[PDB]
């Protein structure tokens, strides 16, 4: 087929950052890929646009993808509001997985996250659909804006996304 791809323009108290592309695998995921692209290109009505990485760990990920509550507990998917895990088809092999974040089984809304390290403990638990493709050198620099915990030091944030191809 033809995966889509999708970019992301991050800043960091407004200031510019840099360019995170994305190629979702929606060859074995198309639900969980094109609930992510939409949102990516704000077709919907909402989106990625305008919100916050709310959770960064330096070693582990970036999270993000709540547009609706901008704290980490709202969020929607474009099937309505949350959706079931689609399959554990591929895992979290390292830096640059992208897969989506949730409050246990079946509860995908729009809230995801980018690893920057391997992490197979959520293998099963979290649905894997894309990586990064261009950027990872952004990704770490978001990074170092995060802490143990994950409170962020200043307000990263995803000044525009759209798709690419
Ligand atoms: C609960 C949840 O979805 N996430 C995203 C992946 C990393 C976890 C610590 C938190």
């Amino acid at each position: 087929m033809v995966n889509p791809t999708v970019f992301f323009d991050i800043a960091v108290d407004g200031e510019p950052l840099g360019r995170v592309s994305f190629e979702l695998f929606a060859d074995k995921v198309p639900k969980t890929a094109e609930n992510f692209r939409a949102l990516s290109t704000g077709e919907k009505g909402f989106g990625y646009k305008g919100s916050c990485f709310h959770r960064i760990i330096p070693g582990f990920m970036c999270q993000g993808g709540d547009f609706t509550r901008h704290n980490g507990t709202g969020g929607k998917s474009i099937y309505g509001e949350k959706f079931e895990d689609e399959n554990f088809i591929l895992k979290h092999t390292g830096p640059g997985i992208l897969s989506m974040a949730n409050a246990g089984p079946n509860t995908n809304g729009s809230q995801f996250f980018i690893c920057t390290a391997k992490t197979e403990w959520l293998d099963g638990k979290h649905v894997v659909f894309g990586k990064v493709k261009e950027g990872m050198n952004i990704v770490e620099a978001m990074e170092r804006f995060g802490s143990r915990n994950g409170k962020t030091s200043k307000k990263i944030t995803i000044a525009d996304c759209g798709q690419l191809e």
